[PDB]
């Protein structure tokens, strides 16, 4: 059984930690480790290891502070990070014990090639790869592996916790409005939000469930979502519209 926290990192990052029983924690792409370093001594927590979902600074920028604190910890992360301090590589498919608990491994190439995301239900660390409302701009990626790491995501259980690393919700549902005016979940969530960030509040971790009612990039095959594409262009293929829709964020 393990419990979440999050630290919040240089603008608008969140540092997630999952903590056992045992005050063990895992830290998620600490770009910073000052707040990290607080956070654990603040909660006591005996640091087990870091996980890395990608390569970028403020994701791994505070790793080798981090590690010169707690030599104890193993820093997990996909090939591209292992110049970020890794000192374990994973790959896709491979599960981890930390914690005592098990984390699946999976590849989400987008955002960047080797960007991963850690999942032990109903907990996934994905990184820049999902977030809530939207997804990773891909700065390495083609939209098609997007869009399949986008529906390795989707295929997680209802129950899953989206910990992205950005709150980027508010903007996020922006856009969709801009697409999906009228969406009915996509308004209901976009009141939500605003309420959370007026009140300076984060918006995650979020439930798959729901994450997938108002995020436009797990709608490729929505009716409603495919029909107001059609308004404009005629693409057969999800990855087309979903290149569309990655495409009009782009520049929103
Ligand atoms: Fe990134
Ligand atoms: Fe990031």
């Amino acid at each position: 059984s393990m419990n979440l926290n999050s630290i919040p990192a240089f603008q608008d990052n969140y540092i997630w930690v999952l903590t056992n029983d045992e005050g063990r924690c895992v830290i998620v792409d600490p770009g910073e480790a000052a707040p990290v370093l607080k956070a654990i001594a603040e909660h006591k927590w005996m640091p087990e290891a870091i996980f890395l979902t990608h390569h970028h600074h403020d994701h791994v920028g505070g790793v080798k502070e981090l590690l010169q604190h707690f030599p104890q910890m193993t820093v997990y992360g996909p090939a591209e990070t292992q110049d970020k301090g890794a000192t374990h590589l994973v790959g896709d498919g491979d599960t981890i014990r930390v914690l005592g608990e098990k984390f699946t491994l999976f590849a989400t190439p987008g955002h960047t090639l080797g960007h991963v995301c850690y999942f032990s239900r109903p907990y996934l660390f994905c990184g820049d790869t999902l977030f809530s409302g939207g997804c990773g701009r891909l700065f390495e990626g083609t939209p098609s592996q997007m869009y399949q790491s986008l529906m390795k995501i989707n295929s997680l259980p209802d129950d899953t916790l989206i910990c992205c690393a950005h709150e980027y919700t508010l903007a996020n549902i922006k856009f969709a409005l801009s697409i999906l005016p009228h969406d009915s979940f996509i308004n209901e969530y976009y009141r939500k939000v605003k309420e959370l960030r007026v009140k300076k509040q984060m918006t995650l971790p979020v439930i798959l469930k729901n994450e997938r009612k108002i995020n436009l990039f797990l709608r490729t095959e929505d009716i409603d979502l495919i029909n107001e594409i059609n308004k404009e262009t005629i693409l057969q293929q999800p990855e087309a519209r979903f290149a569309w829709l990655r495409s009009k964020k782009d520049t929103f």
